[PDB]
């Protein structure tokens, strides 16, 4: 058996039983092959999930490069909710995510994508910065949006907070938060650069 | 004697102990000496317990949630913030049990301040709440990751190879305030333009 076999069949799986329920076991009996037999391809959940992680990106997350030209703002704001997007394709998706640092085939991407960003201006320490709080945000949202759904006297300011809330997906409140990080990104690299 | 808070405090031991994953109804019920069965007379169900475990983690570490009196509201916003993220840490998977939840009936006068807080200094509720869900969200993945990559944790390009010696400075402190800050200056740019 190999990668791409495991991995549909493990995403296959994940959609079913999702993270929690995922199991190394279960993906064995689901590719109906011994587990001595997967070990070598998927050692531990651990494991699994970082693969899963790794393929969900490969798959969907169509945008990490800039073009020729485009602005460090957009950049961002791309990599987001491109980033965004592959998380959502999957069942506990930003959760699987968690912990995975890149792969080194993706590490040439990582170092463009710095370079980039001090090409803009952006020291690599800020330039690192935003991208990973840019990530960490989307995380945190999608995680949010993921969740709140299956989880499914009050003050006015709070009742009409949440009414607020149930009246949107996730979306608006995700693209908020992102515009609001990059508009502190702008504000502040414009501060520094004028030294 | 089984009672309520008996319960919240095996569960974040045990949270604690073998993470949210391993934080199963039967698992608590065997770690209490009980039967499952029982434990729903003090906890509606599971995501009542999650709920109230998450009520529980802010209520003994979130040491901050109301401004000082004069406060600004960037200060309010970043001292909840780095308040909430030093309670998540506290615990393994602290954030992961905070994901999904809505405020707790307990919590309703405290959050009211804070939203009323917002709107007292130029926020309309929208916004204000925006700028909130924003910090929170920010504040649930930073810590999530740090988390979760603590757990499971040659030559290389100059920047990414930098990048990691930055990131392995500390727990994620410097990057989550840094991020923080953006938000922050985020939403200064925003209420200015009004």
């Amino acid at each position: 058996l190999d990668k791409s076999k495991v991995i549909n069949s493990a995403l296959e799986l994940l959609n079913e039983v999702g993270i929690e329920g995922l199991t190394t076991r279960k993906l064995a009996q689901k590719l109906g092959v011994e587990q001595p037999t997967l070990y070598w391809h998927v050692k531990n959940k651990r494991a699994l999930l970082d693969a899963l992680a790794v393929e969900i990106l490969a798959r969907h997350k169509d945008y990490s490069l800039p073009a020729a030209g485009e602005s460090w703002q957009s950049f961002l704001r791309n990599n987001a909710m491109s980033f965004r997007r592959a998380l959502l394709r999957y069942r506990d998706g930003a959760k699987v995510h968690l912990g995975t640092r890149p792969d080194e085939k993706q590490y040439d991407t990582v170092e463009t994508q710095l370079r980039f960003m001090t090409e803009n201006g952006f020291s690599l320490r800020d330039g690192l910065y935003a991208i990973l709080a840019v990530i960490h945000f989307t995380l945190g949202a999608v995680l949010e949006q993921q969740e709140h759904t299956a989880a499914l006297n009050l003050p006015p300011l709070l009742r009409e907070a949440l009414q607020i809330m149930d009246s949107d997906d996730g979306e608006q409140a995700f693209l908020h938060g992102l515009e609001s990080l990059i508009r502190g990104f702008e504000v502040q690299l414009t501060a520094l650069l004028q030294i």
